[PDB]
Protein backbone atom coordinates (compact mmCIF):
# COMPACT_ATOMS: atom_id res chain seq x y z
CA UNK A 1 0.00 0.00 0.00
CA UNK A 2 2.99 2.33 -0.41
CA UNK A 3 1.68 2.52 -4.15
CA UNK A 4 -1.20 4.87 -4.02
CA UNK A 5 -1.49 8.71 -2.43
CA UNK A 6 -4.26 8.08 -0.11
CA UNK A 7 -2.67 4.83 1.55
CA UNK A 8 0.84 5.17 1.74
CA UNK A 9 0.22 8.06 4.48
CA UNK A 10 -2.26 5.39 5.99
CA UNK A 11 0.78 2.90 6.34
CA UNK A 12 3.65 4.85 7.49
CA UNK A 13 1.07 5.73 10.84
CA UNK A 14 1.02 2.91 11.64
CA UNK A 15 5.30 2.53 11.41
CA UNK A 16 5.42 5.93 13.33
CA UNK A 17 2.50 5.42 16.15
CA UNK A 18 4.20 2.29 16.80
CA UNK A 19 7.95 3.39 17.55
CA UNK A 20 6.91 6.65 18.99
CA UNK A 21 4.13 6.21 21.42
CA UNK A 22 3.05 2.55 22.17
CA UNK A 23 6.43 1.37 22.57
CA UNK A 24 6.49 4.14 25.13
CA UNK A 25 3.41 3.69 26.64
CA UNK A 26 3.88 -0.20 26.94
CA UNK A 27 7.30 0.38 28.74
CA UNK A 28 5.36 2.17 31.38
CA UNK A 29 2.69 0.02 31.62
CA UNK A 30 4.78 -2.84 32.20
CA UNK A 31 5.66 -2.05 35.56
CA UNK A 32 2.01 -1.33 36.98
CA UNK A 33 1.22 -4.10 35.90
CA UNK A 34 3.81 -6.26 37.13
CA UNK A 35 3.19 -4.45 40.89
CA UNK A 36 -0.21 -4.55 40.51
CA UNK A 37 -0.07 -8.57 39.33
CA UNK A 38 2.44 -9.38 42.72
CA UNK A 39 0.37 -7.57 44.66
CA UNK A 40 -2.88 -8.86 43.65
CA UNK A 41 -1.35 -12.46 43.28
CA UNK A 42 0.37 -12.53 46.89
CA UNK A 43 -2.68 -11.91 49.50
CA UNK A 44 -4.48 -14.64 47.99
CA UNK A 45 -5.54 -17.62 50.11
CA UNK A 46 -5.07 -21.00 48.81
CA UNK A 47 -7.37 -23.77 48.16
CA UNK A 48 -9.69 -20.07 43.02
CA UNK A 49 -9.28 -17.16 40.46
CA UNK A 50 -6.15 -15.27 41.23
CA UNK A 51 -4.28 -17.92 41.37
CA UNK A 52 -0.93 -17.21 40.50
CA UNK A 53 1.60 -14.30 38.70
CA UNK A 54 1.04 -16.41 35.18
CA UNK A 55 -3.04 -15.95 35.99
CA UNK A 56 -3.44 -12.67 37.76
CA UNK A 57 -1.77 -10.68 35.14
CA UNK A 58 -4.08 -12.12 32.00
CA UNK A 59 -7.11 -10.88 34.20
CA UNK A 60 -5.30 -7.99 34.72
CA UNK A 61 -5.25 -7.40 30.82
CA UNK A 62 -8.59 -8.39 30.07
CA UNK A 63 -9.97 -5.89 33.19
CA UNK A 64 -7.60 -3.51 30.89
CA UNK A 65 -9.40 -3.71 27.86
CA UNK A 66 -12.71 -4.16 29.23
CA UNK A 67 -13.36 -7.85 29.81
CA UNK A 68 -13.64 -10.17 32.76
CA UNK A 69 -15.44 -9.60 36.09
CA UNK A 70 -14.92 -7.40 39.23
CA UNK A 71 -16.74 -9.32 41.72
CA UNK A 72 -15.41 -8.86 45.27
CA UNK A 73 -16.36 -12.07 46.48
CA UNK A 74 -12.90 -13.62 46.42
CA UNK A 75 -10.42 -15.98 48.38
CA UNK A 76 -8.46 -13.01 50.36
CA UNK A 77 -8.05 -12.32 53.75
CA UNK A 78 -8.60 -8.57 53.24
CA UNK A 79 -11.63 -8.13 50.59
CA UNK A 80 -12.05 -4.70 51.29
CA UNK A 81 -7.78 -4.48 50.29
CA UNK A 82 -8.25 -6.28 47.64
CA UNK A 83 -11.17 -4.42 45.88
CA UNK A 84 -9.32 -1.08 46.84
CA UNK A 85 -6.14 -2.36 44.96
CA UNK A 86 -8.42 -3.46 41.85
CA UNK A 87 -10.40 0.20 41.83
CA UNK A 88 -6.79 1.74 42.01
CA UNK A 89 -5.66 -0.32 39.23
CA UNK A 90 -8.72 0.08 37.05
CA UNK A 91 -8.39 4.05 37.93
CA UNK A 92 -4.45 4.06 36.98
CA UNK A 93 -4.90 2.45 33.68
CA UNK A 94 -8.07 2.58 32.13
CA UNK A 95 -8.97 5.93 32.61
CA UNK A 96 -5.91 7.96 33.13
CA UNK A 97 -2.92 5.99 31.37
CA UNK A 98 -4.65 4.76 27.90
CA UNK A 99 -6.76 7.90 27.43
CA UNK A 100 -3.03 10.46 28.29
CA UNK A 101 -2.03 7.67 25.46
CA UNK A 102 -4.80 8.49 22.79
CA UNK A 103 -4.27 12.43 23.52
CA UNK A 104 -0.52 11.73 22.61
CA UNK A 105 -1.40 9.55 19.68
CA UNK A 106 -3.73 12.29 18.86
CA UNK B 1 12.70 8.05 34.04
CA UNK B 2 13.97 11.74 34.39
CA UNK B 3 17.02 10.65 33.50
CA UNK B 4 16.08 10.04 29.40
CA UNK B 5 15.05 12.76 27.35
CA UNK B 6 11.80 10.78 25.85
CA UNK B 7 11.09 9.62 28.89
CA UNK B 8 11.02 12.70 31.89
CA UNK B 9 8.08 14.09 29.22
CA UNK B 10 5.91 11.10 29.99
CA UNK B 11 6.48 11.35 33.93
CA UNK B 12 5.23 14.92 34.38
CA UNK B 13 2.24 14.13 32.15
CA UNK B 14 0.83 12.09 34.87
CA UNK B 15 1.94 14.61 37.56
CA UNK B 16 0.15 17.17 35.72
CA UNK B 17 -3.12 15.78 33.96
CA UNK B 18 -4.11 13.87 37.73
CA UNK B 19 -2.99 17.01 39.43
CA UNK B 20 -5.51 19.09 37.00
CA UNK B 21 -8.30 17.06 35.38
CA UNK B 22 -8.78 13.72 36.70
CA UNK B 23 -8.86 15.42 40.41
CA UNK B 24 -11.38 18.02 39.11
CA UNK B 25 -13.54 15.22 37.61
CA UNK B 26 -13.60 13.07 40.78
CA UNK B 27 -14.60 15.54 42.77
CA UNK B 28 -17.91 16.53 40.05
CA UNK B 29 -18.50 12.80 39.34
CA UNK B 30 -18.47 11.79 43.19
CA UNK B 31 -21.88 13.90 43.53
CA UNK B 32 -23.82 11.67 40.82
CA UNK B 33 -21.94 8.28 42.30
CA UNK B 34 -23.59 9.27 45.43
CA UNK B 35 -26.95 10.96 44.38
CA UNK B 36 -27.54 7.65 41.89
CA UNK B 37 -26.36 5.05 44.48
CA UNK B 38 -28.64 6.72 47.11
CA UNK B 39 -31.39 7.09 44.01
CA UNK B 40 -31.16 3.04 43.40
CA UNK B 41 -30.34 1.53 47.12
CA UNK B 42 -33.46 3.54 48.68
CA UNK B 43 -36.56 2.09 46.18
CA UNK B 44 -35.26 -1.38 45.84
CA UNK B 45 -37.52 -3.83 47.94
CA UNK B 46 -36.15 -5.99 50.63
CA UNK B 47 -36.02 -9.89 49.92
CA UNK B 48 -31.15 -8.90 45.59
CA UNK B 49 -28.05 -7.14 43.60
CA UNK B 50 -28.70 -3.57 44.38
CA UNK B 51 -28.85 -4.27 48.39
CA UNK B 52 -27.11 -1.48 49.81
CA UNK B 53 -25.31 1.89 49.85
CA UNK B 54 -22.42 -0.10 50.09
CA UNK B 55 -23.16 -2.21 46.77
CA UNK B 56 -24.94 0.15 44.28
CA UNK B 57 -21.64 2.11 44.07
CA UNK B 58 -20.04 -0.70 43.40
CA UNK B 59 -22.70 -1.46 40.44
CA UNK B 60 -23.00 1.72 39.37
CA UNK B 61 -18.65 2.19 39.13
CA UNK B 62 -19.18 -1.27 37.02
CA UNK B 63 -21.62 0.18 34.74
CA UNK B 64 -19.21 2.93 33.87
CA UNK B 65 -15.77 1.17 33.35
CA UNK B 66 -18.41 -0.94 30.91
CA UNK B 67 -18.49 -4.14 33.00
CA UNK B 68 -21.52 -5.55 34.84
CA UNK B 69 -25.08 -5.56 33.53
CA UNK B 70 -28.21 -4.15 32.97
CA UNK B 71 -30.84 -6.19 33.67
CA UNK B 72 -34.21 -4.96 33.88
CA UNK B 73 -35.77 -7.62 35.85
CA UNK B 74 -34.84 -6.55 39.49
CA UNK B 75 -36.99 -6.44 42.99
CA UNK B 76 -38.08 -3.07 42.55
CA UNK B 77 -41.86 -1.60 42.85
CA UNK B 78 -41.35 0.52 39.83
CA UNK B 79 -38.88 -0.61 37.29
CA UNK B 80 -39.77 1.38 34.77
CA UNK B 81 -39.16 4.67 36.66
CA UNK B 82 -35.32 2.05 37.64
CA UNK B 83 -34.73 1.48 34.00
CA UNK B 84 -35.06 5.41 33.73
CA UNK B 85 -32.90 6.46 36.23
CA UNK B 86 -29.98 3.41 35.21
CA UNK B 87 -30.22 4.97 31.61
CA UNK B 88 -29.99 8.16 32.85
CA UNK B 89 -27.16 8.03 34.54
CA UNK B 90 -25.17 5.80 31.44
CA UNK B 91 -26.01 8.94 29.99
CA UNK B 92 -25.03 11.34 31.86
CA UNK B 93 -21.30 9.40 32.84
CA UNK B 94 -20.48 7.24 30.03
CA UNK B 95 -20.98 9.27 27.04
CA UNK B 96 -21.36 13.13 28.60
CA UNK B 97 -18.89 13.35 31.37
CA UNK B 98 -16.29 10.86 30.85
CA UNK B 99 -15.69 12.00 27.07
CA UNK B 100 -15.43 15.71 28.07
CA UNK B 101 -12.78 14.18 30.40
CA UNK B 102 -10.96 13.40 27.99
CA UNK B 103 -11.39 16.78 25.74
CA UNK B 104 -9.98 17.99 28.64
CA UNK B 105 -7.27 15.95 28.99
CA UNK B 106 -6.55 16.49 25.26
Amino acid sequence: TRGFQSMGMYSVMIQKVILHDVLKFLFVYIVFLLGFGVALASLIEKCSSYGSFSDAVLELFKLTIGLGDLNIQQNSKYPILFLFLLITYVILTFVLLLNMLIALMG
